[PDB]
């Protein structure tokens, strides 16, 4: 896989197959490729963050042995207990390396209903949403600078988002696509009337964040957002 040398900028982290990237002085963008037939090697990003004495990772790369050297990374670089991980989508491939490592997981309880069906092992644990799309505290204990935001069905119908609080930082997942991006991929599980409301949803949650990070592109501003909006307006 030579595409990770062209993807890779000055200051990212090889380490195997998995390139890390420092956000901010506590959270990293961890980022996975796999071979896509007609692609070549697709990237998928996630997040690690720093919280303390421990740290929280926002999904798992696209495979048990990609994740496991995730968890690693982090005992190399950072040394601290991973307590939680969060999941945004039903699609995740790393589960069983997280389960393993004794990391407690969450899923909005729609992925978790709909994992067995795309033979993703479950999160332990489900989140629910109040009808502002805010999730319950309750189901989400002691997340610290995590919040987590239900936005809509939008690429999927369980799309789940995740802001940092203290930073820039809000991670949209599959939900939105980078500023320059030729479609919205595949939307086979996407609610194509609601998407973009829910991509707006999105960015009105967190308003202040001025990078977006994303499942399958670098970061970007919040041209992403709205790029990923008036895509989706094409739709209706």
């Amino acid at each position: 896989r030579p595409t990770i040398g062209q993807q890779m900028e000055t200051g990212d982290q090889r380490f195997g197959d998995l390139v890390f990237r420092q956000l901010a002085p506590n959270v990293w963008q961890h980022t996975s490729y796999l071979d896509m037939p007609g692609f070549g090697a697709v990237a998928s990003n996630g997040l690690i963050v720093r919280d303390g004495g421990r740290v929280l990772v926002v999904d798992t790369a696209w495979t048990d042995d990609q994740t496991a050297q995730i968890l690693n990374w982090i005992k190399q670089e950072i040394n601290l207990p991973v307590a939680l991980a969060v999941v945004t989508h039903a699609h995740m491939g790393g589960m069983d390396a997280l389960h393993a490592a004794g990391i407690a997981t969450y899923a909005n309880a729609l992925s978790n209903q709909l994992a067995p069906q795309e033979g993703m092992v479950a999160a332990q644990h489900s989140l629910t949403f109040a009808a502002n799309g805010w999730v319950e505290p309750a189901t989400a204990p002691n997340f610290g600078p995590l919040k987590v935001f239900y936005p809509g069905p939008g690429h999927t119908s369980d799309n789940i988002t995740v802001g940092i609080d203290g930073t820039d930082i809000a991670f949209g997942g599959c939900l939105i696509k980078d500023s320059k991006a030729k479609s919205l991929g595949n939307l086979g599980a996407a609610d194509t009337e609601h998407y973009a409301a829910s991509a707006r949803a999105f960015g009105a949650a967190f308003p202040k964040a001025s990078m977006i990070v994303m499942s399958h592109s670098a970061p970007d501003s919040r041209a992403a957002i709205t790029h990923t909006a008036r895509m989706a307006d094409k739709l209706r």
